């Protein structure tokens, strides 16, 4: 939905932003970038640090393409912005 699109946050370059229904807005760097001094700069990622950039609730791995993959294992939640964010699911 569009209810999740940020509307009151200055989003850094190379970052994603998610607006929660309670009005909260949070941004995070896109896969491949690391937060350095309030900015998202290019970096060499490793699932062993900050979960590879994947959402805290996601699983980080390496596929055949030797690239990072984020998956929201919970049944009901999906990966937004390639998994930088994991949708929330009903109970």
């Amino acid at each position: 939905s569009s209810a999740h699109k940020c509307i009151d946050t200055n989003v850094p370059e190379n970052a994603a932003c998610y607006r929660y229904l309670d009005g909260t807005e949070e941004w995070r760097c896109l896969l491949g970038f690391k937060e350095v001094g309030g900015k998202c700069v290019p970096a060499s990622i490793t699932c062993e640090e900050n979960n590879g950039g994947c959402a805290p609730e996601a699983e980080c791995t390496m596929d055949d393409k030797k690239e990072v993959e984020c998956k929201c294992t919970k049944e009901g939640s999906e990966p937004l912005f390639e998994g930088v964010f994991c949708s929330s699911s009903s109970g």
